[PDB]
């Protein structure tokens, strides 16, 4: 194993090529960029333009209208000296006119992409998720844009992609130490995260991640439904430490009543 | 909407006066400083010179009398290079013989002030809780005293009572900005906290706060019991970031079996 | 009371010998050197050498081998500009030929010493677990051995066993102060945790501990099953601060679905 961050087409890989590379990259590293997933640098312009100009430009009582009412960063505008605008896929909060259209198909296409890619992850390795691949799927996605430091964690996403703008702070451990992970044309990267690990029975890795100290980032997570049910004994096989009466649970039984996105391994 | 926290009588509130005001102090802020409540500075006097007289002057031994075996702050002694003197409705740990009797009435003062105000937060929002209003606030309350920073977080209480001696180190997001919360003489300032967010279905912000970096304060957590029911969806439509299977939901399922007083937007 | 750490041999306390004193340790201080318990100096040497050999010399791939794929830090090897190795009693990951032998060998002498002491904490206090004696210590332990600062925090476990190689870093907070706890030739050094607190009904402190700034140690954990069940109003009596509908629960619906190891006082 070499310590090279590697690059997938999604188009090849759903045309069943390099199957041997990418089954050893969900095992050893857990994390890639990916093309060819219909996340071109253009339409990234169109929803980061408009954004942008809400937050430097939107009145407080136009920023205060797509505020909830707790600071949860899952709808709408937070501000955090940074600013960051959430959706999912309903209980969305929109500034004026054409931000909804604009924003509903950046999302619609990272979405899509997302599930896309755990598709092919679930496939490399021969996993079916109790109650099926597109059930699975249907989930319970957050996508936050965060405009202007993290300390090492892994997600418990299915998947997290990632587009940024162009030092390279984000890094990731890739053979036992930590690998730049800068901007990529019309690439976004993507970390596998805890649930990849647990579905498919220890087939993929979720890597530690961070940003280092010396801008703008959109992060995707595909995060499974509060009834995602998986294996107990096969979860401990894997490195979960579960505290889990029994032989199956959901994911609301491991991790509780409100989502959690990151771990660090310290405790 | 300006960026002055009002003060609230609660005599007045409790007259029909100022409706509008409180409504959208409610929605828009989400604190105040509440008078006619019960709360005067004497009193605040008789709790304070004793427990300060207790920490100063009491033995190793009285304060290991008055400290639970387990340092989870919620009854008796804590030593923190502060210390902490903390109550509720039972369970309680108290030095000597004139400290019970002042604590206790202290402690029903504070109980009684903030049931008060949640029941007018309540009213104001025509609310009606799952099971009744009166079941609702007979809850789990607790009072911590300190006695010699906090980086910005929200409550997860219904509201959080607080009275301080008087630099201004509070401050709270008032309009996307952090505002001083001086002492006030005959005035406690009244944080809501996100369970009025939750239990009123959004009509009430629960604002961040911390302490800032340039002495004794008393904060009284209204925390609903464990058995407090909600709607799931209704949860998700104001900010919630659930993972609750179904269609209702206790604040036991969602926070778990511990109470949590306070959270952090960052994740 | 005075503020020595005490010691005490194993095989005394089993013998009947220093009851009371024993007792008022654990209600007073949570804490002890523990001699005569089967974990002589020896033995840390050969488990110690042959993970230290590892860790200084184990390929990348070696090391890959026996690293989970979620950095849990629950089985096998971790790096974390530090090295752990962590066990448990089934889904182990070992290198190599010899090191299983020795490590399973030196696993069990801490999990039968952990036992130990815990039986002799539930018998000093008169303690019947719900389900019994064995059942309760028939449990999840976790081994973590870490090679190369902590916050003060009290554990969950009922004890934790902890051998270290010997400037004191290791504090402990006895009479209300902390103090040095150093490394103790034929001896373990014992932490009381929550559990053991919760189990014997507030008879045993948990006592707060942390790492103070200017080497190895090995931090055994004897945790609970997920369905050890305790009476709710008494956790209650003792500090502990739950959110528990109903008379009854389990260390599951405390906690969670995840283990905890430590807590912070803070919140
Ligand atoms: C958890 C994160 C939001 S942090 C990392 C990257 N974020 C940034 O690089 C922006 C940032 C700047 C300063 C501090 C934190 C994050 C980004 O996006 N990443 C997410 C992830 O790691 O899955
Ligand atoms: C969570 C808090 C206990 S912190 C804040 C204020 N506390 C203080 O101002 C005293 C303090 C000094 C130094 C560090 C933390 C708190 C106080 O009381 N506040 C509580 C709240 O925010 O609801
Ligand atoms: C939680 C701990 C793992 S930390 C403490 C001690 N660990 C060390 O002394 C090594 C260390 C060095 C630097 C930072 C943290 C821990 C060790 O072992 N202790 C454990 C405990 O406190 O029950
Ligand atoms: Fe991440
Ligand atoms: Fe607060
Ligand atoms: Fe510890």
């Amino acid at each position: 194993m070499d310590t090279t961050v590697p690059t997938f087409s999604l188009a090849e890989l759903q045309q069943g090529l390099h199957q041997d590379e990418f089954r050893r990259c969900l095992r050893d590293k857990g994390l890639f960029y990916l093309t060819d997933c219909g996340l071109t640098d253009t339409e990234l312009k169109s929803a980061k333009d408009l954004v942008i100009d809400f937050f430097e430009h939107g009145s407080e009582a136009e920023k205060r209208a797509v505020t909830s009412p707790v600071p949860t960063m899952r709808r709408g505008f937070t501000g955090l000296y940074s600013m960051c605008y959430s959706m999912g896929t309903a209980d969305n909060l929109f500034p004026s006119g054409d931000f909804e259209r604009i924003w509903t198909q950046y999302f619609d296409r990272q979405y899509t992409a997302s599930r896309a890619v755990a598709r092919e992850v679930l496939r490399a390795t021969g996993t079916e998720p109790d109650g099926g691949v597109e059930a699975f799927l249907d989930c319970e996605p957050l996508l936050r844009f965060r405009y202007f430091r993290m300390a090492p964690h892994y997600d418990l996403s299915m998947v997290t992609l990632i587009q940024q703008t162009p030092f390279v702070s984000l890094q990731a451990e890739v053979g036992g130490a930590f690998t730049d992970l800068p901007y990529r044309p019309d690439a976004v990267l993507v970390f596998c995260g805890a649930i990849a690990t647990l579905v498919t029975g220890g087939q993929v890795k979720a890597p530690r991640h961070h940003v280092a100290a010396p801008r703008t980032s959109s992060v995707f997570f595909l995060r499974p439904n509060a009834d995602f049910t998986f294996s107990v004994p096969l979860a401990r096989e894997c490195g979960f430490d579960v505290s889990l009466d029994g032989e199956t649970a959901t994911f609301q039984d491991w991790i509780g009543g409100n989502y959690v996105n990151i771990r660090r391994t310290s405790k």
